[PDB]
C-alpha cells in the first residue's frame, strides 16, 4: 500500500482509484470479463478476461508491475481463443486486439504479439462477405461469421483500422489490413452521406449503406470519424483521402448538426432525421472535441480548435450540471428563448452513467494542445464524482441509475472493462506534465484508449 514518490498528487489519485477497483475485480471476478462490485460477482460476455486484458496497457502506464506480472501469467495460461463463442469484431477488435498490441509494445512482451496474430486470425471469417464489408458477429471457434440478431453500422466496419494494420505491420501478414483499407475505400466512394456524414447502418451483401437520411455523431457512426484522423496520423499523414474525408465530415458536421442552446448558448452536436433536427446527443458525442484537437495538434484548421474548445466547455457542463457531478448517458439541450429555462435537459431514461471515458478523453487531448491546466482542473473533479458516487467499499467502481441524485444513485452492480481500460488511462495521461509521456507525435490511441506506435 505506498505508491512511487515522483508522482505529483493527482496520479497518485488515480491509482489509489484503480487500485481499488483491481481490488474487487481480483478477489470477485479474477479471469472473468467485467465485475459485478455490488453482488461482488462477475458476469461472461465472451468469455476471455475482457477487463483484465482491457487494463493491461493501463497498469504498465500506471506503474503497476506486480498487477501486470500477475495479469500477465493469467493471458500465458489461461487465455485460451479456442472456444464456441460467438463476439462483435468491433468490440473485439478494440479491446482485445488493441489491448493485446498495447501490451505487447508497452512491455516487449512478445506474448501478447502471438495472442494478437492468434486472435486476429479468429476474427477473418467476418470478411467474408459479397461486398468485403464485414459481418457484424463470427464465431473465434468455429470459424463462421453472420450478421447481428440484417445489417453492419457503419462505425463498427470502420473503426477497426488502426488495430489490423498495425497488426500487418508487426507480422508482416497483409491479410489483415488489406481487408481492413478495403472497407475504408468502400466506404470513401460510397454515395449516401450528407456533405461526409454517413448513415448508421450497411449492407454486408450489397455494400450499400442503408436507414438513409438519419445522422448522428453518437453511436453507430462516432468512431468512424475518429478514425479517419487516427489512420491518417497513423500512416506518417501520407493518405490524403482520409483527411479530405475527415475535413469534409467536420463542415458537415458544422452545416447539419451544431447548434446553440439557450440561454448560455452552448454550442452542442444533436442529431438529424429526415430534416428533423433533434437537440439530442449522446456522452458518446463527447469523444469530437478531442479528435478536433489532436487533428489541430497535426496541422487541421485553427477553427477546429474553437469548435474543440466550446465543445469541451459543453461537455464538461453535461457532468457538472447533475447533481452527482457525472454526465447522464444522453443530454437533450433547449434550443429556443425561455427566461428561466436551463440549458442541458435530462430525461428519466437516460439518467444513467456507466463510467464512460469521453470527457476525460477529450479533456486529456484539450490539455496536451492548449496546456491549460483548468482542464485537469475538470478531470479532478469528475474523478472526485466517480469516488463519491461510483465507489463500492468491497472493491470496485459501477454505472449507476440515477446521476441527478447524490443520494440514492443506484449502483447498477456491473463495471465496464472501459473504466479501467479507458477512463483511468486518460485520466493519468492528463494529470501527466511530461508532454513525451505517450507524445501525440508518437503514438496514436484506438477508440478503446490503447495507444499504438504512428508509423514513420
Ligand atoms: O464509452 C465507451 C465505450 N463505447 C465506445 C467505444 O469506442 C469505447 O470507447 C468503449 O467501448
Ligand atoms: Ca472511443
Amino acid at each position: 500500500t505506498q505508491g512511487p514518490v515522483h508522482l505529483n498528487y493527482r496520479q497518485k489519485g488515480v491509482i489509489d482509484v484503480f487500485l481499488h477497483a483491481w481490488k474487487g475485480y481480483r478477489k470477485f471476478a479474477w479471469g472473468h470479463d467485467e465485475l459485478k462490485p455490488v453482488s461482488r460477482s462477475f458476469s461472461e460476455w465472451f468469455g476471455l478476461g475482457l477487463t483484465l486484458i482491457d487494463a493491461l496497457d493501463t497498469m504498465w502506464i500506471l506503474g503497476l508491475r506486480k498487477e501486470f506480472e500477475e495479469a500477465r501469467k493469467w493471458v500465458s495460461k489461461k487465455l485460451h481463443f479456442e472456444k464456441d463463442v460467438d463476439v462483435n469484431l468491433f468490440e473485439s477488435t478494440i479491446r482485445i486486439l488493441g489491448g493485446l498490441l498495447s501490451a505487447y509494445h508497452l512491455s516487449g512482451d512478445s506474448l501478447f504479439l502471438r495472442k494478437a496474430e492468434d486472435f486476429g486470425n479468429r476474427l477473418m471469417p467476418a470478411f467474408r462477405t459479397p461486398s468485403k464489408i464485414p459481418y457484424s458477429d463470427v464465431n473465434i471457434g468455429t470459424g463462421v461469421a453472420h450478421p447481428p440478431r440484417s445489417d453492419s453500422t457503419v462505425a463498427e466496419v470502420t473503426s477497426i483500422q488502426l488495430e489490423f494494420r498495425e497488426l500487418s505491420r508487426l507480422t508482416g501478414d497483409k491479410k489483415f489490413q488489406e481487408a481492413v483499407e478495403k472497407v475504408t475505400q468502400h466506404i470513401h466512394g460510397l454515395s449516401g452521406k450528407k456533405d461526409g456524414l454517413v448513415p448508421m447502418f450497411i449492407n454486408t451483401h450489397s455494400g450499400l449503406f442503408t436507414h438513409l437520411g438519419v445522422f448522428t455523431l453518437g453511436a453507430r457512426a462516432d468512431s468512424y470519424y475518429e478514425y479517419l484522423l487516427k489512420q491518417w496520423i497513423q500512416g506518417g499523414k501520407q493518405e490524403t483521402q482520409l483527411l479530405e474525408d475527415y475535413v469534409e465530415a467536420i463542415e458537415g458536421v458544422r452545416t447539419h448538426l451544431l447548434r446553440h442552446s439557450e440561454p448560455s448558448k452552448l454550442t452542442f452536436v444533436g442529431e438529424l432525421a429526415h430534416g428533423r433536427f433533434s437537440a439530442k446527443m449522446d456522452h458518446l458525442v463527447c469523444f469530437l472535441p478531442g479528435t478536433l484537437a489532436l487533428g489541430v495538434y497535426h496541422g487541421l484548421p485553427a477553427s477546429h480548435m474553437e469548435l474543440a474548445q466550446e465543445l469541451m466547455e459543453t461537455c464538461y457542463q453535461m457532468n457538472r450540471q447533475m447533481e452527482t457531478g457525472l454526465s447522464p448517458e444522453i443530454v437533450h439541450f433547449n434550443l429556443y428563448p425561455q427566461p428561466g429555462r436551463r440549458d442541458v435537459e435530462v430525461k428519466p431514461a437516460d439518467r444513467h452513467n456507466l463510467l464512460r471515458p469521453e470527457t476525460v478523453e477529450s479533456l486529456f487531448y484539450l490539455y496536451r494542445v492548449t496546456g491549460d491546466r483548468k482542464y485537469q482542473d475538470w478531470g479532478w473533479e469528475i474523478l472526485q464524482s466517480f469516488s463519491r458516487f461510483t465507489r463500492v467499499p468491497s472493491g470496485g467502481y459501477s454505472s449507476i441509475n440515477n446521476v441527478q441524485d447524490p443520494q440514492k444513485p443506484e449502483p447498477r452492480d456491473k463495471m465496464e472493462s472501459f473504466f479501467l481500460g479507458e477512463t483511468l488511462k486518460y485520466l493519468f495521461l492528463l494529470f501527466s506534465d511530461d508532454p513525451n509521456l505517450l507524445s501525440l507525435d508518437a503514438y496514436v490511441f484506438n477508440t478503446e484508449a490503447h495507444p499504438l506506435p504512428i508509423w514513420t
